[PDB]
């Protein structure tokens, strides 16, 4: 037997939600208003392309049956679908983007204590993924997202493997990949765990102690095989004690059972970020600061519906 999955998928009406404006390309910045309920929920639309290729709605619908299965303050809430021409995903807005593009942007405005909270409450989100038998298999940086700089959440659910009742690992076969981010057994034979979960969450921390550098830069993902068996990893980033960088070395150990736990990780980086000066050394940390009606605005986070 298996839990079975009560999780409500909401079909909106496209009349409850008003496009703003663009955001990636096809992504809109929006507003949703649930029919007489007198709140206005800030949103982030995913609307289909051609919305005539039957994959790509495979695809959609996917991410959002996981999307949907997810009630984790460190991981994205899908707040509904609507089944228009063309699929919409309607989630919550996160206003200040992926938080890769956010340590590129601000890396001279970003203290110890953000960094470090950051890989708690991304540890946090992936910890959840965990309790839910669920393997994301796409995290980095860039599938994390900003709703402040005190809040981020994991995302990208479009490669997440919900486990079996007995499935050691997810087998999978072919298509573009996270090479960079990815456990060595996944690129040598397609095993994926929670433990290979925690080697990206590794290369993930890295790109945020790096403020956002580009793992092996330069380096064809064809190698990337045979330099992690040969036994290099990633270099030590500057602001990085030899403590922090070793909670990274030990996500990228070869024995996945030998890698930290996320619910570890969690509790390493917490002991870290009540002291994150000792533990991050960075010019200027302490002198460091970060951040039409809209009185019924309310935040998805405290829009709860049972
Ligand atoms: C998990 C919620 C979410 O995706 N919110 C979100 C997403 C974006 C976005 C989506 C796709 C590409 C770039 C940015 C922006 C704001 N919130």
């Amino acid at each position: 037997g298996e839990a079975p999955n009560q999780a409500l998928l909401r079909i909106l009406k496209e009349t409850e939600f008003k496009k703003i404006k663009v955001l990636g390309s096809t992504v809109y910045k929006g507003l949703w208003i649930p029919e007489g309920e007198k709140v206005k929920i800030p949103v982030a639309i995913k609307e289909l392309r051609e919305a005539t290729s039957p994959k790509a709605n495979k695809e959609i619908l996917d991410e959002a049956y996981v999307m949907a299965s997810v009630d984790n303050p460190h991981v994205c809430r899908l707040l509904g679908i609507c089944l228009t021409s063309t699929v919409q995903l309607i989630m919550q807005l996160m206003p200040f983007g992926s938080l890769l593009d956010y340590v590129r942007e601000h890396k001279d405005n970003i203290g110890s204590q953000y960094l470090l909270n950051w890989c708690v409450q991304i540890a946090k989100g992936m910890n959840y993924l965990e309790d839910r038998r669920l393997v994301h298999r796409d995290l980095a940086a860039r599938n994390v997202l900003v709703k402040t700089p005190q809040h981020v959440k994991i995302t990208d659910f479009g490669r997440a493997k919900l486990l079996g009742a007995a499935a050691a690992e997810y087998h999978a076969e072919g298509g573009k990949v996270p090479i960079k981010w990815m456990a060595l057994e996944s690129i040598l034979h397609r095993i994926y765990t929670h433990q290979s979960d925690v080697w990206s969450y590794g290369v993930t921390v890295w790109e945020l102690m790096t403020f956002g550098s580009k793992p092996y830069d330069g380096i064809p993902a064809s190698e990337i095989s045979s330099i992690l068996e040969k036994g290099e990893r990633l270099p030590q980033p500057p602001i990085c004690t030899i403590d922090v960088y070793m909670i990274m070395v030990k996500c990228w150990m070869i024995d996945a059972d030998s890698r930290p736990k996320f619910r570890e990780l969690i509790i390493e980086f917490s002991k870290m970020a009540r002291d994150p000066q000792r533990y991050l050394v960075i010019q200027g940390d302490e002198r460091m600061h970060l951040p039409e009606d809209m009185d019924d605005v309310v935040d998805a986070d405290e829009y709860l519906i049972p």
